[PDB]
């Protein structure tokens, strides 16, 4: 969509890149909300209303080809990223997914390099990446999530789409999601925006979950038909990662009864550990509390493979089918090697409750406990806030 006359006001925040020898070493970054979370209005004469809502094309009165779309439609710059739940202080970046008066904003937002007009592009396969976070706001069913999706780094910046990444285009992710736009453009017939994505983080107070999900093909692809779904070109459902799927119970929760106690702040570490010839094998995840180092628990399941770390034996043991056939770790990998954009968001599930991340295998929520009506009577403003992002050298980053 045509940018409009609004301005943008990026939120700056500060993240670090660290070595063991120099530490961890401050680096200035951007806060951009996806584009099609900025308000988007018709072109002058045109009259009320946007160009499309989430699932579906946009309309053909004023999208019959994308051409038109781009001269049609108009996304509006945001002045103060605050009326969408978007704040930032130094090195923290909060999210509120409801506001005091009512509005459930539900951020998405996505990391910019310091020009603004690139996403920071990450490169973990052989580093880590490491976050601290305030989970306490976050009940049965909430999902705040901190990953990556191989999105293009200007936002597929192009003739018709000239906002790009400044106004956050190009968002695609494993579930191959339907949007009025992709990469900027009018999405006319319909396709679905395609590609790998590592999910580092989604959690909340009761549960905490990582994911790589794989596809066949390298950065964004609009699917069509069944590419789109569970047998096409993206793993859906992921490798999963979850102490309580894999039958630990005391180790993340609600209270000094678990190891990482989520009543109070803590520190969460990624590994992406790589053989020697640099492919990816292992995913470790560890945490840091009140100075401790906190080790993965290991697996804890008859029929599970003995394990404290994600890799294929896990995956494939697991059930992990469309992970493995659409590239296994080597292929995250290799998607993680080509480059990554970050993306924080914060979400529940009108549907399904998230009974995926907390209930049943995992976790202790009950069911209906998840669901949005219920949430807001045990939490009227869930937030979220992700502290002094940092990523490098194995080992340097806490
Ligand atoms: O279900 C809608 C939400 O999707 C979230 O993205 C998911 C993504 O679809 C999935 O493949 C995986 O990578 O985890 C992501 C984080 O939970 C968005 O972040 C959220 O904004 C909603 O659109
Ligand atoms: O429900 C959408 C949700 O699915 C998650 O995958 C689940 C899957 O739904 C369930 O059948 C399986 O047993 O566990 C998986 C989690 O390990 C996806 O991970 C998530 O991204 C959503 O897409
Ligand atoms: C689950 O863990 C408990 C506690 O360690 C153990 O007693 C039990 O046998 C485990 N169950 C399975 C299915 O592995």
């Amino acid at each position: 969509q045509k940018p409009g006359e609004t301005k943008e006001v990026h939120p700056q925040l500060t993240t670090f890149r660290c070595t063991k020898r120099g530490g961890c070493k401050p680096a200035t970054n951007f806060i951009v909300l996806d584009s099609l979370s900025h308000p988007i209005h018709r072109a002058e004469g045109l009259g009320p209303g946007g160009c499309g809502d989430w699932g579906n094309p946009p309309p053909k009165d004023v999208c019959p080809d994308v051409e038109s779309c781009a001269k049609n439609c108009i996304m509006e710059g945001i002045p103060d990223y605050s009326q969408y739940g978007v704040t930032t202080n130094g090195t923290s970046l909060r999210l509120q997914h409801i506001l005091p008066d009512g509005r459930v904003p539900s951020p998405r937002v996505y990391l910019l390099d310091k020009t603004k007009r690139r996403y920071e592009m990450l490169h973990l396969t052989g580093f880590e990446f490491t976050f601290d976070v305030d989970a306490t706001k976050l009940p049965c069913g909430m999902n705040s999530a901190l990953y990556l999706s191989e999105m293009h780094p200007t936002g597929a910046k192009s003739k018709y789409n000239p906002g790009g990444a400044y106004y956050g285009t190009g968002y695609c992710d494993a579930q191959c999601f339907v949007t009025p736009f992709i990469n900027g453009l009018g999405n006319i017939e319909g396709k679905g925006s395609c590609c790998n994505s590592m999910d580092i983080w989604e959690a909340n107070s009761r549960a905490s979950h990582v994911a790589p999900h794989t596809c066949n093909k390298k950065g964004l692809y609009l699917c069509e038909g069944e590419e789109c779904a569970f047998e096409g070109v993206c793993d859906k459902n992921g490798c999963g990662w979850n102490n309580y799927r894999v039958n630990v119970t005391d180790y993340y929760g609600r209270g000094e009864e678990f190891k990482v106690n989520t009543l109070k702040p803590f520190t969460v570490v990624t590994q992406f550990l790589a053989n020697r010839r640099g492919k990816l094998e292992k995913i470790h995840r560890f945490y840091v509390q009140d100075g401790k180092v906190i080790e993965s628990f290991y697996t804890n399941k008859e029929g599970v493979p003995y394990t404290n770390m994600i890799d294929d034996e896990f995956c494939e043991a697991t059930g992990s089918r469309k992970y493995m056939e659409l590239g296994a770790t080597q292929g995250m990998g290799e998607a993680l090697t080509r480059g990554m954009v970050l993306a924080m968001s914060i979400w529940w599930d009108q549907g399904g409750n998230m009974e995926w991340l907390d209930h049943g295998e995992a976790g202790p929520c009950a069911k209906g406990e998840g669901a949005p009506s219920n949430i807001v009577q045990v939490e009227p403003f869930p937030e979220v806030t992700y502290t002094n992002l940092r990523w490098g050298e194995i080992g340097s980053t806490y």
